[PDB]
């Protein structure tokens, strides 16, 4: 049974419970373990999730943000246990080792396959609230050209979900709070022909015993009035002053903010020595409640957002202009990564490379052949024909071009490295 968690849907700039029609406000907490797979999936481990859910119930949350799941594992036990306490999940599609790289952005078959795997693993659950297609990818004025890759990812995740048999779980974005870029980012993700379904801000402006006016919350709220998609704090909980009073929660669910924002999620459940936890897991794997816990609990308990209903509510935007060093996200987006096309390279290329060396060998190979066909430029909106293939496929293409330009036809690939091999399938006459 998922009785206690009806699916949430979006109408205009609000979330609604699909059965009752009541507006849905997120009262959440970030729930993610990390090592000190590379990531840890607490929702794949019943002994972990079933330990913590009673503590999450005490806090009074209705939503978790989860940053990374292992899509090869079952999540039925934990998702049903969450559902039984009225709890929903916001889930990032990426993981630290398979994310859009803000320093060298790409939207390719490897990242898209990750996104699809997560979608296929998690979309059966009615309490899956939504997916994030990225988290703080662009984070300042030096990497705004990453954002077209994120928008392509939003488009392609939505299309994959649309073409699947799954419920149409919304796909949004989570952004940081950099003064120079925030307004342009907010506009960019709702501009043109591809839009985020919702928009989370990682919002740390309220520290200690601040106020609506002095924190910045009043000006954030004014700039987001009339924003066309649901907006919430995908993270909050500045820890400058401890124990965190979480008095921002009273402002967030109050009358000035509840008509604009769809709530938010505290960062975070586990204490992991960034001093952001509300509990701490001891050496015996037991839960020790920290002094922040009771303040978050008290504030969420008091919070009573006056929303609207779906029926009464029911009665393109220009992309920011390009300016060098300020905003360099082209409106033109990279193409949908094509697994078949890129898989053809594995079949037909004479010289292949199995997955420091990428830098050296792209630099070597791209001095000898023209690598434009694998370059992707989010500033200029120029995306090479094979720029959507995996890093190894791209490198293999360039190696093979060099092999064909030499024209020896002797099965000797022109790069001495153990990962290089002649592909015998290339001989069988994409
Ligand atoms: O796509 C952009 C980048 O993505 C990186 O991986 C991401 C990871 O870095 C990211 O990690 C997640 C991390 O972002 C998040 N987190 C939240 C915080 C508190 C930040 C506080 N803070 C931030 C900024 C300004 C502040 C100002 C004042 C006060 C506080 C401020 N620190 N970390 O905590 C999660 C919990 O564990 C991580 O899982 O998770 C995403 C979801 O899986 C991954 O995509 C990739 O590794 C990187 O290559 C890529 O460039």
């Amino acid at each position: 049974s998922f009785e206690k968690t009806p699916a949430i849907k979006i109408v205009g700039n609000k979330f609604f419970d699909s059965e009752s029609g009541e507006q849905f406000f997120i009262k959440g907490i970030a729930y993610q373990l990390q090592r000190s797979t590379s990531y840890i999936d607490a929702l794949a481990d019943p002994k972990i999730c079933l330990r913590d859910i009673p503590f999450l119930k005490m806090l009074g949350v209705n939503t978790l943000r989860v940053y990374a799941i292992d899509p090869t594992k079952s999540h039925d036990i934990c998702m049903e246990a969450l559902s039984a306490e009225g709890m929903y999940v916001l889930l990032d599609l990426s993981e630290p080792d398979i994310s859009i790289n803000r320093e060298n952005p790409s939207w390719d078959v490897h990242i898209f396959e990750r996104y699809k795997s997560v979608i296929d693993a998690m979309s059966s659950f009615p309490n899956l609230l939504g997916y994030f297609a990225g988290n703080e990818v662009t984070n300042d004025h030096t990497n705004t050209f990453a954002s077209p890759f994120v928008k392509a990812a939003i488009r392609d995740a939505k299309e994959y979900i649309s073409h699947s048999n799954h419920r149409k779980i919304p796909v949004g974005y989570s952004t940081n709070d950099d003064a120079m870029t925030r307004d342009n980012l907010a506009r960019y993700f709702v501009c043109g022909d591809v839009k985020a379904d919702f928009y989370g801000i990682n919002m740390y402006e309220w520290c200690g015993y601040s106020t609506y006016g002095t924190s910045g919350y009043r000006e954030r709220t004014k700039e987001f009035e009339g924003y066309p998609i649901p907006v919430f704090f995908s993270e909050f909980g500045c820890n400058l002053v401890r124990p965190r009073p979480f008095t921002e929660v009273s402002a967030l669910y109050g009358n000035k903010m509840s008509s604009v924002w769809s709530g938010g999620l505290a960062y975070m459940y586990f204490e992991e020595e960034n001093e952001y936890g509300v509990v701490k897991i001891n050496d015996n794997d037991g839960v020790d409640i920290l002094p922040d816990f009771k303040n978050l609990k008290k504030e969420f308990a008091k919070a009573d957002p006056k929303g609207i209903t779906e029926e009464e509510y029911l009665t393109s935007v220009e992309c920011p202009h390009i300016a060098v060093g300020v905003w360099e996200a082209n409106e033109k987006l990279p193409e949908t990564p094509d697994r078949s096309k890129c898989a053809c390279l594995d079949e037909i290329l004479p010289c292949e490379i199995v997955p420091g060396k990428y830098e050296e060998y792209f630099s070597y190979l791209c001095s000898k052949v023209d690598c434009s066909d694998i370059l992707a430029n989010g500033k200029t909106g120029e995306y090479g024909e094979f720029s959507d293939c995996s890093v190894e496929q791209k490198l293999s293409l360039q190696l093979s071009k060099l092999y064909c330009k030499i024209g020896a036809n002797d099965r000797h690939c022109p790069l001495n490295d153990k990962n290089v091999y002649f592909n015998l399938e290339s001989l069988q006459p994409c």
